[PDB]
């Protein structure tokens, strides 16, 4: 539907933070929220990295982490697309210092449309398209 | 849409900081929206107290107009979800248009009480407060 720019930027940036970060303790909720907030087509594309004994949570486990910081969020409400530019920083538990930051661009399409969704996606936020690219 | 005291850390933190920004900033080109957002997000008591400064020939926007502006910067947020209480430390920086530089920043502590209510809401009201967030108590003090 339509809820306002700042409401859009919250779910959009909260989505990027859920999907582009890695912390073993939070992968459960981070993984779940990405589902409700994604179309099944875009959802399975994300779930591909967690299947089998080679899944990210299985292979990486707790050895490292990756944090996200949002730097800008532009909107296009009539069309339902947004361009988010964020930065990630990786670090393994044994790492001496954090890895050099990496800059990214997220081209996203969103829309609005269960008791578990209460503390995750009450407004029915859903991402229909997603594409991350470097800078 | 529902009566709940909390919606989670990141959701509560969004509305609480949104409330402080709408109520503690001053932008003439936006004050009408801010004034409306604060009223929707507040109980009648909290709303009546806030709207006092806008009444009369000496209402805030009637006096200040576009001569000055004040922007907010959120520093930290501490939630007590079970009791609908939150502490928000923020900074304001005022710029008088008739000055070359800005005023010196001011630091504040906001003690707030919040809740969510399922209240009848029109289209334009749901577009701004979909989850029915509202402040039940509001007190600002310097730090
Ligand atoms: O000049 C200020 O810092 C100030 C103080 C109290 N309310 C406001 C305000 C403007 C629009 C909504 O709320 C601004």
């Amino acid at each position: 539907t339509s809820y306002g720019d700042e409401i859009d930027k919250f779910w959009l940036t909260q989505y990027v933070i859920h999907r582009e970060s890695y912390d073993f303790y939070s992968v459960q909720v981070d993984y779940t929220a990405v589902g409700l907030m994604s179309t099944p087509n875009v959802a399975e594309s994300y779930q591909s990295k967690f299947k089998g004994r080679n899944g990210l949570d299985k292979v990486l486990g707790d050895s490292e982490t990756t944090r996200v910081k949002i730097n800008s969020v532009i909107l296009d409400k009539p069309h339902g697309v947004a361009t988010i530019r964020f930065t990630t920083v990786r670090r393994v538990r044994s790492n001496p210092v954090d890895d050099q930051p990496q800059r990214w661009i997220a081209i996203m399409g969103y829309e609005y449309k269960n008791a578990e969704q209460r503390y995750v996606n009450p407004l029915g936020f859903r991402v229909t398209s997603y594409r991350v690219n470097p800078e």
